[PDB]
């Protein structure tokens, strides 16, 4: 009777209350592995007027732009002209002339919005 709130490519949505698009049901959106919700609103509630809220914002998980190790640099500097570090992206690093990497050379962006590998050193 409400219809269908919408569905997000970024994530998923679930229906709480009636498990359908009936009156009184809350379409609670939930992001997927690699996405996070943006904003406080995560749900749409079907009132007699229809769905109250709109489709919430689900943004892709971005991991903060790593600078570089001390005696090294980033390998994954290019990929896009936009280049945000989204989930799935592996930031690989390379050490300069005469330096060897202390940790591992690659770091992935996980759903946590945090880097999976630690920033390695070049010593």
């Amino acid at each position: 009777p409400c219809g269908h709130p919408g569905d997000t490519p970024f994530g998923t949505f679930t229906l709480t209350g009636g498990n359908v698009f009936e009156y009184g049901v809350k379409a609670v959106y939930t992001c997927n592995e690699g996405y996070q919700l943006l904003g406080e609103i995560n749900y749409r509630e079907c009132d007699t007027d229809g769905w109250t809220n709109d489709i919430p914002i689900c943004e892709v998980v971005k991991c903060l732009p790593v600078t570089a190790p001390e005696n090294g640099k980033i390998v994954s500097s290019a990929m896009e002209p936009d280049r945000e570090y989204h989930f799935g992206q592996a930031v690989r690093f390379v050490c300069n002339s005469g330096y060897k990497i202390e940790g591992d050379e690659e770091m992935h962006c996980s759903d946590d919005g945090f880097w999976s590998k630690e920033k390695p050193k070049c010593v």
